[PDB]
Parts: C-alpha cells; sequence; structure tokens
C-alpha cells in the first residue's frame, strides 16, 4: 500500500524488484544516489563496506538503477541459477537448511532470488524460518547480494 513501492493490486514481479532496489534506494526513483546508498547498500546488503557493489554494478560511480538491474539480473549468475544452483547456494549462503522444503513449497531459482528477497511473507510458503528479521535478513542479504553482484 504505497506508491514507491509494495502497490496493492496484486504484486507484480517489477515491484518486487524495485523494492529490493529501493532497500538502497530510500526514495525508490530507480536510482539510488550515493546519499541514499548511506547505510543502506553498505549494511543492509554489503555487510561491511558497499564499495564492492556500487564499483562493480556502475563502474565509475555508485548509482544503481532498478531497471538497470533487471538488465543486469538477466545477464547476471542469478537467473541463469535454476532451483538446484539456488538451493545449494541458499544454504551456502543463507545458512538456511530448510531448502529441502522451502524449494519444495515454492521452488525457487534466480527469478525466485529478487521475488524472496524483499519480506518474510513472499518467500514463507509454509514453514521457514521462525525469527522474521533473521529470515528476512538472511534471505535479503544473500538474495539481493546476489541479484545485484551475484
Ligand atoms: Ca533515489
Amino acid at each position: 500500500g504505497s506508491h514507491m513501492a509494495s502497490s496493492e493490486d496484486e504484486k507484480l514481479s517489477f515491484e518486487a524488484v524495485r523494492n529490493i532496489h529501493k532497500l538502497m534506494d530510500d526514495d525508490a526513483n530507480g536510482d539510488v544516489d550515493v546519499e541514499e546508498s548511506d547505510e543502506f547498500l553498505r549494511e543492509d546488503l554489503n555487510y561491511h563496506d558497499p564499495t564492492v557493489k556500487h564499483s562493480t554494478f556502475h563502474g565509475e560511480d555508485k548509482l544503481i538503477s532498478v531497471e538497470d538491474l533487471w538488465k543486469a539480473w538477466k545477464s547476471s549468475e542469478v537467473y541463469n541459477w535454476t532451483v538446484d544452483e539456488v538451493v545449494q547456494w541458499l544454504i551456502t549462503y543463507v545458512e538456511l537448511p530448510q531448502y529441502e522444503e522451502t524449494f519444495r513449497k515454492l521452488q525457487l531459482s534466480g527469478h525466485a532470488m529478487p521475488r524472496l528477497a524483499v519480506t518474510n511473507t513472499t518467500m514463507t510458503g509454509t514453514v521457514l524460518k521462525m525469527t522474521d528479521r533473521s529470515h528476512r535478513q538472511k534471505l535479503q542479504l544473500k538474495a539481493l547480494d546476489t541479484v545485484l553482484f551475484g
């Protein structure tokens, strides 16, 4: 229920993908500016310094763009990763040994990566990490870093 992110009608994949981009881009204008990402990129997904994602994605600067992410994602390792790949990925990165249940519940992959990187609500089909914050933290950190860097 917001124009910015999460619109009420039906959660489309674009609003979702821009939402996880919006994790960095506070105002969600389609591109994150350096100031917008200040704590956000660094910690919220890079868990240290966002120089990696900023200078890897843009290269010359620090601006990340939703549609550009869309194009990047389709060209990145993430969009190529099938369920098996994502399963080993989710475990080795997200540290969620609930993989059996979750993959059999929703069948995740490179599409699911951005779709699950936003809120527990989306990803928890039935039973998947009781801890909301711990769930969304692990998933957003690794899924988002995966859709962004890969
Ligand atoms: Ca912005």
